[PDB]
Order: structure tokens, then sequence, then C-alpha cells
């Protein structure tokens, strides 16, 4: 038998090496719009998981004195945001945002080492091939098809008018083109929305250590296997 007939995996922090790329997009669009804009790419990794309106909308409460803490919950039930934060300025940097990144999505981005191995040896094995991420799905296109031509039976990042993750609509999508049960899937991601995303969508998952959230913070959020090099989540995605 397979394990997993197909692996579902998210692109920022899992597969692409992404946080400098959106650092510097992030404090252009902020020095664009009147903000501060010196983050850093462990500040980056904090913003971004949830999509882009949640990040900036962090973005903008960590430059209003927010703790690190407090972003998590941020586009959930439970968000505190601050008064100082409102989405028609969130509006008004994505509006700068977008279309930078998507235009310098490929700067220092990279594929993490392993990470073309892993996939060239997955199709090797059958195993059907998918990315679904909250990356606004005009900059996963240029990426996909300039990094990873041919690799993937699917790929769909974040539009509007279509709910993100961890909403399971865009996994959905992903698990009917592929024609796979969502038991033979699994899901690969390095974040508590990727353990969200792979529940709310009746599949296993994988969390890997080298994304943007830590370790303890994973366990804390509810993943079960963890793993921290692409062998390794080879192995996991095999079951050997
Ligand atoms: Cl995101
Ligand atoms: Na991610």
């Amino acid at each position: 038998g397979m394990k997993y007939k197909a692996a579902i995996f998210d692109m920022d922090g899992t597969i692409l090496d992404t946080s400098a790329d959106l650092t510097s997009a992030l404090n252009y669009a902020f020095e664009q719009t009147g903000h501060r804009h010196d983050f850093t790419v462990e500040d980056i990794k904090n913003f971004f998981g949830s999509g882009v309106v949640v990040a900036v909308t962090r973005a903008l409460a960590y430059e209003a004195g927010s703790s690190r803490e407090s972003l998590v919950a941020f586009g959930t039930k439970d968000e505190q945001i601050p008064e100082a934060v409102t989405q028609t300025e969130v509006n008004r940097v994505l509006e700068v945002f977008k279309p930078y990144y998507a235009d310098h999505c490929q700067i220092k981005t990279g594929p993490f080492p392993g990470i073309l191995d892993l996939m060239k040896n997955l199709r090797q094995k059958g195993v059907k091939l998918a990315v679904v991420s909250n990356k606004p799905n005009e900059a996963v296109q240029v990426l996909v098809e300039e990094l990873f031509p041919g690799s993937f039976d699917f790929a769909l990042g974040e539009k509007s008018g279509i709910r993100r993750k961890p909403a399971p609509d865009m996994t959905s999508e992903c698990v009917k083109v592929l024609g796979v049960p969502r038991d033979k899937c699994v899901y690969i991601g390095d974040s508590e929305i990727d353990i969200q995303t792979a529940r709310n969508s009746e599949m296993d998952e994988i969390a890997v250590n080298w994304g943007f959230r830590s370790v303890p913070f994973l366990q804390k959020h509810g993943a079960t296997v963890i793993v921290d090099t692409a062998e390794k989540l080879e192995e996991a995605i095999l079951g050997e």
C-alpha cells in the first residue's frame, strides 16, 4: 500500500524560504505609506501564516506597541486588535504591498535545502503533490512556475472571494482535483494554521521545524509529527 497517495504542502516556511523577500516588501510598503519600516525577518515570521490582511493588521499593531504574544489570535474570534489599527489603513498598505511583493518575490527566495530532491523522490514513488498556501495566488503561481515547474499536480494561493486557510475550501479544491480520498492525504506545514487546516479537512498533518513557528509553539498548538530535515519529511510521508 501507500501511507499517503497525496502530499499537500504549504509554501512559506515549508517548501520556500520566503521570509527575507517578505520582510523587504513589508518594509517597502510601510515606508511608502508613512509607517515605521525596520521590521526584521523574525518579526515577519510572527506576522505571516494567516494571509496578507492578518499579516498587515499584526504589523500595524506591532508598530503601535502590541506584544508578539498578542498577535497570535489575530484572524480568530479571540482577536484583540488595538484601537490604533483599522482595516482602512490595512487596505491602504496592502495596495502597495501586494503588487510590490508579487514583482519582488524571487530575489532572496529559493527552496529550502533538500526540498527539490524530496519532490523528485515523492513523484518517483507515485505520490501526488500539491501546494495550498495563504500567500496571494498571483505570487504562488509565479513561484511554482519558476522554481517547481512540472512538480505539482495542483497549486493554489489566496484569492478574493474564497476563504483562506484554515477554512477547508482551498484544500477541498485540491482534493477535488487530485481525486484522492482525504484519509490518503497528508498536509505539511510550519504553523498552527496548517495544523488547523488539516483537521478542518479531515486529514493527517506533518509539521516542519524550519519555518515560521518554533517547536515549543507547534507542540503547544497540537502538532503530533514534527520533522527537521527534508529526508525525515520524506520518511514521514512514505511511512518509512
Ligand atoms: Cl500568509
Ligand atoms: Na507557512
